């Protein structure tokens, strides 16, 4: 009976905070004409300052979200959300977009959060129902948002600053209602350090935990500087003619249906991984330079079309790693295995950052920034495909 109440609530809550019209159509709003901005500014300093400090919080608010009650950090995304639309709002000068983006880092950090939260709050026995009623929801909204938006801008005919102004009272709504939510009641050792040391030792462990390290590292680069490439492709004269929202949704829609697909065939296929990630990081590797060659007016479509198709191709291999690696631990050392793979990639992908696009160093624009992800994306692929191959000769014998 009353169990349904709070069941209701919590997928309820879930998509009502993941309802951010403007999220999609952040990049092209500080490019427009309102706003003094140059392309190379944009590129070379404000992404920086986001990867820089999503590494340095990283790891503090997850140990923040594990001591403290999760409500408090739910609500702090929250504020979080609505310090950075603020922000955005009113920024400036690069100074203030530099700070947006640090603010934002912080909202980009505690998403995990929320799945930890759930799966304290629900009894055991009932965790997997609500976990995939939560997830479901989750995923709805994340959906729905940019559709909204993307069609609001689209058909409405309605300005950029508008719709930045309709998103903060969904962002304001969403942080009343997150501040409701019943706290946990209790979710606060040698034995996690011998579960580690035995756990590692298994083979089939390391190749994903390498793949998440690296391969995630590379998709986030390409998801952060996608959008400048398009704005770098065509002008955006007229704001009905952008389509950066539906490109999101459509990847959205692609990547929960291939993720269902995952699902059907993950053991079946676990015999073949090493193949499996080499044919995928192949395509990805196509798509890469596909968006990096792409250089005619009309051709923009195509340009969306090869975004989404490589972003459902990364989407795709996500449920087949998550699986594989739970399988051998436990819930309660799963967390710190994700989040220290986490971190690495955060490390890994600053420093790519860093020297390919942060000034005081290469500081290339992102055409031959793009080009050189290609050429990354490629190797990550013939490595794979050769480790494949040496593990193949020996199974002849």
């Amino acid at each position: 009976r009353s169990w349904r109440h709070l069941v209701c609530y919590l997928c309820f809550y879930g998509f009502m905070a993941q309802i951010r019209p403007g999220e999609s159509f952040i990049t092209p709003y500080l490019l427009g004409p309102d706003k003094n901005f140059t392309r190379e500014q944009v590129t070379n300093e404000i992404t920086p300052v986001l990867s820089y400090s999503y590494l340095a919080v990283l790891v503090p608010v997850f140990l923040l979200t594990d001591y403290l009650r999760y409500t408090p950090v739910l609500l702090l995304q929250g504020l979080s959300f609505v310090s950075v639309w603020l922000l955005l709002l009113l920024g400036h000068s690069v100074a203030h977009m530099q700070l947006m983006e640090l603010f934002y880092s912080v909202t980009m950090a505690a998403r995990i959060a929320y799945s930890s939260y759930i799966f304290s709050l629900v009894r055991p026995a009932r965790y997997q129902r609500v976990a995939g009623y939560s997830r479901a929801a989750v995923l709805l909204g994340v959906f729905t948002s940019s559709v909204l938006g993307q069609l609001l801008v689209t058909v409405g005919r309605v300005s950029f600053s508008t719709l930045n102004y309709i998103s903060l009272a969904f962002l304001t709504f969403s942080v009343v209602l997150a501040l409701f939510l019943k706290r946990p009641k209790r979710s606060l050792l040698a034995r996690m350090l011998r579960e580690l040391g035995d756990s590692l030792r298994r083979p089939q462990l390391r190749l994903w935990s390498l793949w998440w390290v690296f391969n995630s590292a590379g998709y986030y680069l390409v998801v952060y500087y996608v959008h400048i490439l398009w704005n770098e492709v065509d002008p955006t004269t007229n704001s009905a003619r952008v389509y950066n929202g539906a490109a999101d949704a459509a990847s959205t829609l692609l990547g929960a249906i291939t993720s269902f697909a995952a699902g059907f065939v993950k053991i079946r296929w676990a015999r073949w991984s090493k193949l499996l990630i080499a044919g995928v990081t192949a395509t990805q590797a196509g798509l890469v330079f596909l968006l990096a060659h792409t250089r005619h007016p009309s051709s923009i479509w195509l340009c969306y079309a090869a975004f989404v198709l490589f972003r459902g191709s990364y989407q795709f291999l996500v449920p087949i790693a998550t699986f594989q690696i739970a399988s051998s631990l436990s819930k309660e050392l799963c967390a710190l295995v994700f989040g220290v793979n986490t971190f690495f990639a955060t490390i890994v992908k600053t420093i790519i950052t860093f020297i390919v696009s942060d000034v005081r160093g290469l500081g290339l624009p992102v055409r031959k920034q793009f080009q050189l992800y290609s050429v990354y994306f490629l190797i990550l692929s013939i490595i794979y495909f050769l480790g494949a191959m040496l593990d193949g000769l020996r199974h002849c014998q």
